[PDB]
């Protein structure tokens, strides 16, 4: 049931977002975002810097200041507003869906049934815990009575990717503001501007100016700015297991400043000989090809038992051959165009790899057409645990399929890998579902189904993959920091 | 009530702990430990490096291995296992308490009735924790059953300072072995003989082989080997704020190993008008003095309000010259040596600086005795905000006594700091109390009272005092890594 | 900022609500609601009775049928749903507002400021406790996995006073929705109406048919059936102390199903000799006078320190002569009437017993004009705890002074009662403050201030006033039914 | 590995025990408990009535003062408290096995291997909780600090049955204990010594008196007593449904007081066709017969599914042949008497009533020796849901076997009832798994086994089966007063 979408939206927004107002950065440098569908530039963007950085810090450092609007107000007003925000953002989300395929290049049914439903949830199911996020009272020995404060861990420099813009920007100011918290945003200077958009809707919900502060611009220079900075109380970084690095070293060579990472991974999809044959396909093919295979989490090993390893090959080959590459825009389109030039040449680059290996190229394995960067659902067969494209995030279209016999075999090659993002089990035994979500080495399991997000589930890395959680409570503790207050008492009673 | 101590305990552990065996160092390298009191070195001890540390790990590997004792142990069982430990530490209090003071230096009175009792309060506390720490079922969206696990992050390397050896190794083997943890432990070449011996009461009671092991040596050889390894899952350090930047820089240039700090502090102690004088003043003497002054919560900047500065200053000075130093083991002894010769030259390096930058040296200010490391009870007062004394931790007997006027005065200059482990407020007031229990930024703030610590409540630093929280549930969070379980059902039902 | 009412709002909603449509009585009975303010009658309203109770019932436990529309909703849509009735009421505010005071008899300003926004606050503060009262995951000994459900009660019975029409409906309909409950609710005979229109906008919000039904009618049938049914699973009352018994007693000689109550009180508010005076006085005033003094938790032994006595009868006879009592539609107008004539008659009844029984009569002490149930605001003084004016429950505009001398004496006469709703404390010392609090036996103990209500902290009584609370997450306890699922595994591992 | 018991325990506690003294009877009466396996006398024991019991709560009132020992007494040492008690009984653990079976009649290796362990299991666990139960603070709207405090509930009748007497007394005593309550205990008639003989051990670990009173006597006096008495302030009791009602009815006829029930069942175990049936048959036989059958959670309706019937019903019958009733202190001894003549009696009249309602008897169905109250283990076939059999609770080694064709059908069958205290689902299907678990109306459902419990999971009735949870957190929460504190502060800030 979907709004025709306006396939050239007009772009309001494209400068950096400080006290609820517009401006250039300090330079005046912009820099130019791309339609991944026509290779065309959409706009120019303010390229915000260090300098730029420091305004926004302070901003948010002053809009912090006890006594403050935004330190006074009510938990439950948190609430309201983050409550404003998600309306704001379902009145605009025709526009901000079809601006998110403009810029991204994702399916424009998938961003406004998928992206912008999730991201409605996931603002609404953190306006709930504003006002609900309780500490403790602590029956300490001796004459005290002592009790927890949960406050805010302050100023909050946020880096998100562009696989999922405004996606990744909820899962962010969520948890951030329902527990009063102060932000500076950097986002991805692919897909820059949804964010920005939503900037003006947070102003237009009455949050408080120095609340939340967007700085668009590059990695090493607005990003480092943020990971570096001396009053930046905390970071949250989506994006490569390198940089995530680069980000938790930068933590520790300025003020110590609290880190949480969101990495990538090479999740295994295991389909045991009991699995709804039909049902694993339909959903091994979605594990791996959904947002073009932009997903950290996505199932990029597919463990296959032998027993079915034959049929469930063919019949995933057929759905890959079937699959809709094109406009993004067109209600057919399964799938749109990598998100830009340097994805698409590290793809095609694995895809090489994988032929040079050895592995048996089922099908497609080449540019899909000959504008913007779109690129060949593509499947490879026979695939081993020690070829490069079963070991390094590929992050495209493109499918492994591994062979195995045993349930300890399988367990010991899925949980053979630095990442540990998630994992997906196919089986109707009980036992055998209990065995592996156990076993295997990540933070989210899937049993018969896979890509299930909610709002009220935590999701996060093992090992490499990262660190801390997002969504569900989980997501609000990196976002409290703990005060104890122990107070002499005349004399303690139970 | 206390028992006659043993004043040249024998010692039977100084060797490195791995599979509930000891080792020498692959190297046969050994170091002394000396009695800070005499200068006299007590014994020699096992040297660790990296090839020691190396072994130590793939124990704790091996010990967490799925399918091991350790990992199918029931959870109420590690509990069994930490009461039993309690229990056998209670057995050789006496013991463990002289060696304690010989190789640290504190009151022998002290190590028994404070040391030792808060150890055993410790780990009885964990121990009931083992089996009540739940993860969650979700009503996540769709029809499916949603829940967490709560397990054990896995290996964990953690590096102990010397201040409070007994107790620090408590706070850390507490949470970690109640979570299904497994541990590589680092403990100050100033201080290592207790935590060995109690490595033999954790063989004693039953523990598993591989997990629990501690390696003996230097900071930049087995500590830095301990957060730079690429099989440590989770990092634990508490020390200076310095080396806590090696410790995140070095798990952010590995393999992403998860942090946790407890660094130093500069904790302010307001004394308002309204105060109890004479309660205000013991325990601004205890907040300063105790341990030494090796406290990193240590009340080492004492706001008296002008009213009272004068009668506040006369009856501190008069304490402090009280004060009884000399040999830790005398019953009438308040306060030992420092821990060694390092610590005593920068104390006596800062006294200096404090007479040079013009603060009132109102008594002691110099050495105590002409063997060991016996540091006179030193009080400044007229401390000035910009003055070195004032910043930076001094980790000694020295009490800085500053003036102000009014409350919105000082809490702008007691959260002027880089620090914020600790703070105090001293008040009948019952407004006063929450407008600054709220206001100062610190992780723990006491009121009427100082240096009330319990095993049920949180304590840990804001900013660069450190991150995360030791004690209480909140000690728990750490150890444990989160994965998330969502299988598909028929039909949901509320 | 308060719209102008409609005086005489009209009525579209008297009839009995089941199943999203409003019948007749089975009987075809009928009876009036009067208009305190003007004793006339206002309407006729359906009167249900056992076989309405019936119907109401069965409808419910339709809707509460495993597979339905309620029990399959998204937990989180509930919580959607909670919203949306929120936004309709708060569309429909300044008409409630107006038709809670035509049949209530308060003043339409306090309506429209108080009522209906605490209303709203409570139904939003719920709306997000829908998809987020996790059950647990327990490491159980053994190989099994233990786990928790948090499942619905089931069909509640709910049955409120006349104090807080709109209110009560709304603490009682915020937890039990949010929890994925089903209600047959039971409004007071005084107040029917407003509780009535809320079903239409419950309707209009999209609630299943049989999920919240409404039965008005009297309490000896319609509540007892209630509290009497065999197929409703808990039933939470709010109303005298004496019904309570009843209820309570139904349910054990029924069904066993599950009980709170929120019953009355005599709540003690403490002046401390160090209070602030004007404050005390006024919040004195505010505690016993607010809602025509008919609260449960009215302060209504306001006990002070000799000390102060004197001065603060003299401010609170001033204060009470001041107030003004008339009609509830003005703006001026502080007080209004009584809720009906059988109140008026028991407070007259009261006020006489305070004078045969030697309080003083400070002022106030008769009717207040001669239509309607007014009463003029009315104090005693040198009130002794023997006295029946001390010890029971009056629910009018009549205050009482005691007096005492020392903190331990007030303890024990504050708590020496069978009631324990609520209690307060003015002082400005700290350690006083702690005492009181940890001493009154109360659900609730004010500092400071009086008749603070949060949607997020919980609110019952101690002893006689009550069980259970309502209110913050606890309010959910009572609304949930838990249930253990543990399940054998092949091998249990932490 | 079992020790050797003596089959004759010397019995010396048989008195009312108060202040951690004892007492003969006001009345000096005293009443025979007899052994079930000869039907000879044991011993005589004090006949508490209300008297009694009047003294009982007094002493309990007393030592709940505010201020007195057990009420300053630190949280952490009321846990020490509880695991010196566990240590005392695992030390008489030997005796009070012999004692409980000498009583009670089950199977000494069974007191001694799982009665006893379960005690120490529970008294362990709870000790853990003792500090760990935290209040909260929250944050509400306004300038406010409000928190809560979790106080004991108070004094505390506790009424017990006879089919576990140890395991019930820990059941009851663990949780109030750990939350600081005080207990007057009602313990069974038919088994009153072994919780005597433990409060002997109660006052050896150091409880203070009057924290733990016990008085041994009959229901309709000593226990009417205690649901009546208007200074407890709560009651928990296990026994009979229609006893349940009477302690309900008692509390709403007296002081309100709160209350908890564990009552019986008549608990569905369902067998798929796809279960493994060696291990059905064996737990299905468990299920029934464990303790004489005397087991509130008993599966006393097997539904097997008609595909598997047959051979189900062989193999049940032949296990039943098969089981060892006699003496039991002999190591080879399944089965035991029942507990008393009345009982006896109980069981014989359903077996007849089964005859004649057409119910197919296929082994067993008479008394099984001439000595004692020992009865044939006895199997009925081809029950249908109308027999009294399937409906009422026979309490004794009496199994129904029935038959059904689909998961819809057997669903609907087995909550067609109105007990809900326990289920159980056979099957090796994930999904029928978590259908069935979710759609049974009973406090635990146990999937793959039967009879399974850990004290940190919570056990309790849905429906008549009770109300309120036993073990587990959950079990805190009845022994728990909520008090809300709310502080006016000069400025509330995040
Ligand atoms: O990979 C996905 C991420 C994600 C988020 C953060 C990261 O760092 C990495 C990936 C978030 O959401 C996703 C939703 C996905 O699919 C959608 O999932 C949702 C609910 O799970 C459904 O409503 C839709 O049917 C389905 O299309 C697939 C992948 C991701
Ligand atoms: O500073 C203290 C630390 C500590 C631990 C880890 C750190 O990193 C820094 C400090 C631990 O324990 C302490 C106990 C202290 O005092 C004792 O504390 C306990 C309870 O707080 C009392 O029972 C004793 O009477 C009192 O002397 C004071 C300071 C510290």
């Amino acid at each position: 049931a979907v709004p025709a979408p306006n396939q050239q939206p007009e772009v309001f927004c494209n400068q950096i977002f400080i006290n609820n107002e517009w401006h250039d950065a300090v330079s005046r440098k912009t820099f130019p975002t791309v339609n991944p569908s026509t290779g065309e530039v959409i706009c120019q963007v303010a390229e915000g810097d260090k300098e730029d950085v420091d305004k926004a810090v302070k901003a948010a450092r002053a809009a912090f200041q006890l006594g403050s609007p935004w330190r006074r107000m009510d938990a439950s007003h948190r609430g309201r507003l983050l409550n404003r925000l998600a309306d704001l953002i379902e009145r605009d989300r025709t526009y901000l869906a079809a601006l998110e395929t403009l810029d991204n290049g994702k399916p424009y049914v998938i961003s406004y049934l998928v992206d912008l439903d999730m991201v409605l949830k996931c603002l609404r199911y953190y306006a709930g815990w504003a006002d609900k996020y309780h500490g403790k009272t602590i029956p300490i020995d001796g004459d005290f009575f002592s009790y927890t404060r949960h406050e805010p861990v302050g100023v909050c420099g946020q880096i998100i990717p562009w696989n999922f813009p405004l996606l990744m920007q909820a899962w962010k100011l969520g948890p951030a503001l329902a527990t009063g918290n102060v932000v500076v945003m950097k986002v991805a200077e692919q897909t820059p501007l949804t964010a920005l958009y939503v900037a003006n809707l947070i102003k237009e919900a009455g949050f408080p100016p120095g609340v939340v502060n967007i700085v668009p611009g590059f990695g090493p220079t607005a990003g480092a700015a943020i990971a570096s900075h001396e009053d930046v109380d905390k970071v949250a970084f989506t994006g490569s297991t390198e940089i995530g690095r680069v980000i938790q070293v930068a933590a520790g060579s300025s003020n110590l400043k609290r880190v949480t990472l969101e990495l990538g991974g090479k999740s295994p999809n295991i389909i045991m000989s009991d699995a709804d044959m039909d049902w694993a396909v339909e959903q091994a093919h979605f594990a791996l090809f959904f947002n073009q295979g932009q997903c950290c989490c996505a199932g990029s090993r597919t463990f296959v038992q032998e027993d079915i390893y034959d049929e469930f090959v063919e019949r995933s080959v057929a759905r890959a051959k079937s699959r809709v590459v094109g406009n993004p825009f067109d209600s057919k389109t399964e799938q749109g165009p990598q998100v830009d030039e340097t994805q698409f040449k590290k793809i095609l680059g694995y895809i090489n790899t994988g032929k040079q290996e050895g592995a048996k190229l089922l099908c497609g394995g080449g540019i899909a057409a000959d504008r913007g960067y779109f690129i060949q659902p593509t499947v490879f067969g026979d695939v081993q645990d020690g070829m490069t494209i079963a070991k390094e995030e590929i992050f495209g279209p493109v499918m492994q399929i591994l062979k195995f016999k045993t349930i300890e075999e399988v367990v010991g090659r899925a949980n053979n890998s630095t990442y540990g993002l998630a994992a997906a089990v196919f089986t109707k035994d009980l036992d055998k579902a209990n065995y592996l979500s156990q076993a295997l080495q990540a933070g989210t399991v899937w049993v018969n189904c896979y890509d299930v997000f909610g709002a009220q589930s935590p999701f996060g890395g093992y090992k490499m993959s990262g660190s801390g959680r997002e969504l569900g409570e989980y997501g609000l503790q990196a976002y409290t920091e703990v005060k104890t207050v122990t107070v002499k008492v005349p004399q303690k009673n139970s």
